[PDB]
């Protein structure tokens, strides 16, 4: 699995490349992409299909997983969780509240991005330091993921926006040249509705495949 | 009513002014707010009262009213409309889908806009056009209020990003000095998912009671 390559034990995950035969809304969401095109609600459903999978894993039952504030999934009491999908995958990571105080996942194709989105995502800081990382990989892609990781697992916890100046990242690389670590500094206020202040999200990120993969998991002290 | 004032026929409203004692969400919504702090419980539970009751007057009966794609409303079968909510108000307009192709509503206090928004939200002829306007108006706040109404009537006939950036709002003034019309130009692809392209939406606006509000409502060809 392309996530069991950025995620600790700790959570579910569940991930296709495709959008498989037959599936279904559960009744509950039906509403959400009643008027979606095709290509939406494939990617909604085969998404919660991985989801309710990866819950399976942790003991939870098929359940509705419906949309809130700014998109946000709304999960079942004692789960936290993240969803993404991009062309050629979609992919689930879940964990238990107890354990997990905040997830967020992201997938992208690992190619240049279009003219101009480098410098709109970037502080010039940012676009020093990624000319000096190593590999030939696509830093701006990658970035671009990591801050996308970012904010899906700083917002269930603020309910705040974070623009792209809003976080500093920083990567390592480990021996394998294609995956690592991340570190992003908030540089706006840091106070949670729930448990620390956010002032650094670690994460980790892995190119294979054909896709850059980003997650951060906020574990619960 | 303070929506009465920017809107058309053939379309419902419903306001109040605060978060009133003795409301509850339907049981299908109670997921969206499972986890929000107080502050947000109330104003999505109080603007779902505002949308039934204007639901009722156009001859459709109490039905939840969920989220989907990037937080957008999720209406009964053949309706169209918008939620705002600010300090101090809370407001639905909605209409059939056959009179009305799209809604698109705001309120916000009338008061200057906070540190970096105003740059943040305009083209540099937009800032040089606002100096130009008549009144002891706060103008920066009603043209944030016109970008918040196009963006809610756009996204649900494109589901694409629209910025800031991307419309060009110009405003006119009527004798009385707070009330008149906008026009919003869109400055990016305007293909709608059906209809006739989206080059540039009008729209009402209106300050009364220390209030800005905004509507487009949209013809359904
Ligand atoms: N404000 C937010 N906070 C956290 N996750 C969010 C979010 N808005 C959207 N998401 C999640 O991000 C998913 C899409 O990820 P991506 O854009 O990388 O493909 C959405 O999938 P769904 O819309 O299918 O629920 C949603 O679950
Ligand atoms: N992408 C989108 N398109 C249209 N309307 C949207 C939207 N995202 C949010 N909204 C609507 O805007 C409302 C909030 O307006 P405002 O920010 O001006 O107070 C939301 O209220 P709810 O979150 O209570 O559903 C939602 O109904
Ligand atoms: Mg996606
Ligand atoms: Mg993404
Ligand atoms: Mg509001
Ligand atoms: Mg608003």
């Amino acid at each position: 699995s392309l996530l069991s390559l950025v995620l600790p034990d700790r959570v579910a995950s569940a991930e296709v490349y495709d959008d498989p035969p037959g599936l279904s809304p559960l009744p509950e969401e039906e509403p959400l992409i009643a008027r979606s095109v095709a290509k939406r609600r494939n990617e909604f459903v085969t998404v919660r299909y991985c989801a309710r999978q990866a819950l399976g894993e942790l003991g939870v039952g098929p359940v509705p997983i419906l949309k809130g504030d700014k998109g946000e999934p709304c999960w079942p009491d004692g789960v936290v969780g993240s969803l993404t999908h991009c062309q050629g995958f979609r992919g689930a990571v879940v964990g238990r509240s107890t354990d997990v105080r905040s997830v967020g996942i992201d997938a992208e194709p690992h190619d240049v991005l279009p003219n101009g989105v480098l410098d709109a995502i970037t502080l010039p800081i940012e676009r020093a330091e990624l000319r000096g990382l190593p590999g030939d990989l696509h830093w701006d892609r990658i970035l671009f993921c990591a801050k996308e990781a970012t904010y899906k697992a700083w917002y269930p916890l603020t309910h705040r926006w974070l623009g792209f100046e809003d976080a500093h990242i920083t990567f390592e690389v480990d021996g394998s040249g294609t995956a690592g670590s991340f570190r992003s500094r908030i540089l706006i206020d840091p106070v949670a509705e729930h448990g620390p202040p956010l002032t650094a999200l670690d994460g980790r990120w892995s190119v294979r495949d054909g896709l850059a993969v980003t997650a951060i998991v906020l574990l619960e002290h």
